[PDB]
């Protein structure tokens, strides 16, 4: 520090360091306050559970407007999360995939294929899945590239002090534009969409929304938007996913307005509130472990496949998904009852010491890397996984190309969420 100035790269950390030991008595998965604690507390809590109570029961976190809910069995081991994901006849995605349940009012907006089992779930998924296949994603690679390139160049041109928030200037707007363009949403409305999806998956964080009436107004507003755009596409076809939604028939039946709106919402919410956190956590990790940045930069194309997977394993942007038992089962000597909720902790599966060597090492060469960041596999395996991998790869490639020494200057402001491993802001600087 020879001169004081506006910033200083954040502290680095020793790669491979396990979290400080968290006593099992300190673990409060049913307290919102617990989810505000830093990753070291949270990661150490799940390490303790994997060792000492790998399946355990916790209460639902109550937020304003939430339906009173029974507790949930937390599956913290990789093998259990994998098994549960692969056996939906036992571990149903109905009636919901967060720990709390939907009100009847919310079902008008959130009753999509992600809270349905087969057969209906697969019939719905097939309406859009062609757009998400690798060969079709390849067609929009150039657009993903152009968006990332323009955003990083704008960071440089419009921040002459050479600092900016990575989330608002790259990590958020790159995946936002891509998924909204796939839906056919005009660019003028993308920021409106993003505000809505930020609220939908930010509820309970004071920086996003805590008033349930505001949450219900946002849900109604994005639903009305979806419906208005769908009515547009009913009269004038475009080559976008909203047109695919309104033109689809399942066994001779069009989708209802409810079904179209919830499908639209599912797609933009998932597209907007996942990859941005993989990217932001990735930049945080590069800032903490510069030897990993240096390695990747010296061989970007060679390491990119494994680097992208390790960023998803490290970030685990979706912390968990819920299921509901259709029958009694016993796992690890723990009897769970038909009708009980079960939570699949991907954040924990992705540190499981029985499955991953050196789990606390951010290793951009890690291979194989059978992480559960996109879920355990099975019927609901992330629809956007190919697209997310390309978004992540291109974001880091443009940072490497245009501002290779980009580094965080403050610790991230973390989203208060049990479900989404969100970073709200990440100030960065570059030369
Ligand atoms: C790094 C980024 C992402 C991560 C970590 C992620 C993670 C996940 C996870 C864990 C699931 C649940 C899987 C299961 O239950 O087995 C899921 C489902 C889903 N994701 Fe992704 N996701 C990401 C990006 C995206 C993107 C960009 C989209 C684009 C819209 C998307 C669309 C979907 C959809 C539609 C589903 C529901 C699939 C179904 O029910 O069949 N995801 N995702
Ligand atoms: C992260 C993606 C892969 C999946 C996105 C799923 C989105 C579209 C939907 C499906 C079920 C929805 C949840 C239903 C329960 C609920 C009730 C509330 O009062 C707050 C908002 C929440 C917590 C909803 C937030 C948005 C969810 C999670």
């Amino acid at each position: 520090h020879h001169h004081m100035g506006l910033n200083t790269a954040i502290a680095t950390r020793v790669n491979g360091t396990p979290p400080p030991e968290v006593p099992i008595a300190d673990i409060e998965l049913g307290s919102l306050d617990f989810w505000a604690l830093d990753d070291d507390v949270r990661d150490g809590a799940f390490a303790t559970l994997r060792r000492e109570a790998p399946i355990s029961f916790w209460p639902t976190i109550e937020l304003p407007g939430f339906v009173t809910g029974n507790g949930h069995w937390a599956l913290t081991k990789y093998d259990d999360v994998f098994y549960a994901s692969r056996h939906p006849d036992i571990f149903s995605s109905y009636p919901n995939i967060t720990i709390n349940d939907q009100t009847p009012e919310l079902a008008e907006y959130f009753g999509s294929m992600i809270v349905l089992d087969d057969p209906r779930h697969q019939r719905l998924r097939s309406i859009v899945s062609r757009a998400f296949t690798p060969k079709v994603v390849a067609r929009i690679e150039a657009a993903v590239r152009d968006r990332a390139h323009r955003l990083v160049s704008s960071m440089i041109a419009n921040n002459p002090d050479r600092q900016a928030d990575l989330v608002s200037e790259l990590a958020g707007p790159l995946p936002l534009q891509i998924i909204c363009d796939m839906m056919g949403i005009p660019k003028a409305d993308h920021q409106r969409i993003f505000h809505w999806t930020n609220v939908i998956l930010g509820f309970g964080d004071p920086d996003l929304a805590t008033d349930f009436d505001e949450f219900m107004q946002v849900s109604a507003d994005i639903g009305a938007y979806a419906t208005a755009l769908a009515e547009d596409r009913r009269v004038n076809h475009h080559d976008d996913l909203t047109s695919s939604l309104v033109e689809a028939e399942v066994d001779g039946e069009r989708l209802s307005s409810r079904e179209i709106a919830s499908f639209f919402i599912l797609l933009v919410v998932a597209g907007n509130e996942t990859t941005r956190n993989a990217i932001t956590h990735g930049v945080l990790a590069l800032s903490r472990y510069p030897e990993q940045r240096d390695r990747w930069w010296s061989d970007f194309d060679g390491l990119a496949p494994t680097a992208v997977e390790e960023i998803v394993r490290w970030a685990s942007p979706v912390v968990y998904m819920r299921r509901t038992l259709t029958q009694d089962i016993e796992l690890r000597g723990t009897k769970m009852a038909a009708g009980d909720k079960v939570s699949l902790w991907y954040c924990s599966a992705n540190r499981d010491e029985s499955k991953f060597a050196d789990p606390w090492t951010f290793d951009l060469a890690r291979n194989p890397n059978p992480h559960l960041g996109f879920g355990g596999g099975g019927a609901h395996f992330c629809l956007g996984a190919n697209l997310a991998r390309r978004e992540i790869r291109v974001a880091f490639d443009e940072l490497r190309r245009q501002m290779p020494d980009v580094v965080a200057t403050e610790e991230p402001a973390r989203l208060l969420s049990q479900f989404i491993h969100g970073i709200k802001t990440l100030p960065v600087t570059w030369s």
